[PDB]
């Protein structure tokens, strides 16, 4: 698939989703939520939509990552919603790996109203 | 698919889940947690299990969602888990969007006790 | 597939995933992270990641799950990485339904750089 920007690391054939980083650094307070840019822009493939999702390491560290759908006709640049929900202070410096994106298939579905047995 | 209620959306072929409506107004306390009603149910389609994730606009408000497996054997009404991890107290307003459906495939695997290389 | 240790249920066909047991008593204050152990390990089939995601029962108790990426080539043990978002203390008992593992596809693309329109 086509990016652009160089906030986004290639993977090997056993990981699951691509590695984000953070285009610049970011300080977080108890409780602070934060949109971290990355920079980087997709074509995400025909079919499929993109899933932001947690690292161990900064999820270990009390940050959590909200919502995190990535649909396939989206342009714009990709944002990591991040949330610190631990006690302490945290800075996350220019480029660090925050999140993950992981592609997934879509499924379409036409909505009949009826009566669910 | 068949469902029942007025809280879900239909959503376009380039959009990857159905927008949640809530069905009533709900008020949180930094730190709440209440299972929001959306008075929907479905019959997933089958070798399907359906995934409640989180929406950017209540996300960047520090609103999550918790649990979110809506297994294809269920047939009760949709709940959706929010908790209010920021500092401020929030109000959402009746058949506001709070969440997001996504449809996923479903792989089962029988266990094999054995022991991993 | 092959898996090794009792810290995780087998499903029934109609479920999307498997439950994840405690392998040891937790206690989480307000605002507290800490990597939960299962004690089980496993060989994911070729193709498929491993998604750990929250069980309705304890996300409605305010706790959350972070991280929860299994990647297809990990052979560790698996933890489940939980904070209580909550306002009040919590304890998990030894062998308590802390999570569930889905099964989900992989896909593996190149990145381009070029410029998406
Ligand atoms: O964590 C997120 C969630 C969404 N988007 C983007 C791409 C989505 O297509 C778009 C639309 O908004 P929502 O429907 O996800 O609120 O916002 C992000 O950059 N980051
Ligand atoms: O956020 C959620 C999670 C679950 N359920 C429903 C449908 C599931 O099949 C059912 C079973 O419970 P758990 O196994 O998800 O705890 O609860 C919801 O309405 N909302
Ligand atoms: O909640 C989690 C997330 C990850 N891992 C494991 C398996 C992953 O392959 C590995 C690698 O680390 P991350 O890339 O997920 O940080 O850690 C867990 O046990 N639990
Ligand atoms: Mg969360
Ligand atoms: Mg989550």
């Amino acid at each position: 698939m086509i990016i652009e920007g160089d906030g986004i690391l290639d993977k090997r054939s056993e990981d699951a989703g691509y590695d984000l980083l953070a285009a610049k650094e970011i300080h977080l307070l108890p409780g602070e939520v934060k949109v971290i840019p990355t920079g980087v822009k997709l074509m995400l493939p025909k079919g499929y939509w993109g899933l932001i999702i947690g690292k161990s390491s900064i999820g270990s560290k009390g940050l959590d990552v909200l919502g995190g759908v990535i649909d396939e006709g989206y342009r714009g640049e990709i944002g990591v919603i991040m949330i610190n929900v631990s006690r302490k202070s945290i800075t996350l410096m220019e480029r660090q790996k925050i999140a993950q994106l992981i592609i997934l298939p879509c499924k379409h579905e036409v909505l009949e109203q009826g009566k669910v047995v």
